[PDB]
């Protein structure tokens, strides 16, 4: 467990993992600044790609061609994908109508990357066409509306549009939509009613909202809710808003939650709730996730000081 | 609405009034002092009249024969009948197991819980009886689950939510640890310290902020009221001391009084730093067609008592 300390005053949006390295994109900046991080050596390099923010980052392997691709979505609705070993080799797919706010990449076996954005609406790209200027997607999929974001995507596919969860499998197709703006068992209404922020996919449904300290858990079946974590009250065995900024799942029964202060909490998911608490591990966590075994934890304190711990 | 202050460093356990005055069960001594207070005079008296600390307090009422007792169940078990006119008058009920942590008046009936879980029923007429032995008792729980509250009746038993009507019969019997699954677990594994029943039965727990409603025939969890929500729109505990329905009053740890609707469970008005702790809130009848709502918290002590017409 070391902790990497970013450049003074670099904000990070969004953050993606590959002499380990990690790509980022900048929000510090209002146009499209894409950063390099070596985990070995703490090295930082950036480079602005693009007109508008980098709001969110996907890496495009192709294991035949033996080519990785990162691929950046703005705020302009740019899709912007450059070759990691020869920065030269870029382009672009086509715009989306709004702001990319999510990238994921799916596997079938094919593999596809999903592209949420803040219009409500989800492109699908298949693996091949990431390398085609001016690329369009296989399908387009109108979940929402321009008020409802689709922000989170899961893994069938799990996703947060809104106040709505919705799932979808190989032909693509909206099988299941579940409304979470409402449940009379609700500990409070007002945070219910708020942007999915985060999916988690376990045996149930654990979503996260927008400013709401209460962990929500549906059920894939029922659609309905299963049960209430209220990380305010965990923190509490006093002032802490409990806010949740992130959820990360372990192996298969801890799940990670960082909260809007810098507070971690490991619970577990089976038959009790309370594992491990760190207190003020740092001013507020913010990107917390897996990768290829290891943790990645990206938090900020404020003058700004972003930094990395990873264990 | 008036507030009268008590002497200095008086602690009030439990509180029943009658017509305007009102009985105390003092909870600042080790044993049973009974207080009397003049609501027009707001002159206080009192009196050790047992062993133990009064720990419950009911008023019945004869209206043959035209008697008023006043009924303290104490912490070793006690049950001292004492004249509303001559307090020369004063007589004791059958001793109970353990200590006496509920008194109801529901033909009319005195319904003793005990902390022992243990239910014992008296008639009207047999509160006048020196010794009197109950009609029934009813082992609800055990030593650990010591029966609390009562308001068909409804009581609180431990974790249990038990119901009964004509005396004989446990009807009802509901586990609410089960609610572990909603908002908190820690708080649902709590003894039942009050139960208002409406349309559902809105229950609060020791040291709890989460006010549970259930459902009379479903017998499973309708919501959640969680205070420490409520009162951020910082450091509040929230934890619920009393529940009292107009609407519903919830009176917490701290000095804040929280009003919400039911059919619509929305907030409709919040008093904050109305004291430092709010202990008791109750209904009482002061007279003919007088529906008035006491309020008794603290704040070196200081208890004080805050009185509103409905």
């Amino acid at each position: 467990s070391r902790r990497i300390l970013l450049p003074k005053n670099v904000i990070v949006e969004c953050m993606v993992a590959t002499n380990a390295s990690i790509w980022l994109g900048c929000g510090h900046t209002d146009r499209g600044q894409l950063s390099f991080l070596d985990l070995n050596t703490e090295g930082y390099t950036s480079e602005e790609v693009a007109d508008s923010r980098i709001l969110c980052l996907a890496l495009v392997h192709l294991p035949v061609e033996k080519e990785s691709w990162i691929v950046s979505g703005t705020q302009s609705g740019t899709l912007l994908v450059i070759n990691t070993e020869d920065g030269k080799k870029r382009h672009t797919l086509e715009k989306m109508t709004d702001s990319v706010t999510c990238l994921y990449c799916n596997s079938f076996q094919k593999n596809f990357l999903l592209v949420g954005t803040a219009d409500g609406k989800l492109a699908i790209f298949e693996d091949k066409t990431v390398k085609l200027k001016g690329a369009a997607p296989l399908k387009i999929l109108n979940i929402g509306n321009v008020s409802t974001p689709l922000m989170c995507l899961s893994e069938v596919m799990w996703g947060g549009c809104g106040t709505k969860i919705f799932s979808f499998s190989n032909d693509f197709t909206i099988q299941k939509l579940i409304e979470t703006r409402t449940s009379q068992l609700f500990s409070y209404a007002a945070f219910s009613d708020s942007n999915i922020i985060t999916v988690v996919v376990d045996t149930a449904l654990y979503i996260a909202k927008q400013n709401s300290p209460v962990v929500e858990v549906w059920d894939k079946k029922t659609e309905k809710l299963c049960g209430l974590i209220d990380c305010v009250h965990f923190l509490r065995e006093m002032s802490y808003s409990g806010r949740v900024k992130t959820l990360c799942l372990q192996k298969n029964t801890a799940l990670w939650i960082g909260t809007g202060g810098g507070h971690i909490l490991l619970l577990d998911l089976s038959t009790r709730r309370l594992i491990r608490v760190i207190y003020n591990f740092c001013n507020s966590v913010r990107v917390m996730m897996t990768a290829q075994n290891v943790m990645l934890v990206l938090g900020y304190n404020r003058e700004i000081q972003s930094c990395l711990t990873v264990w």
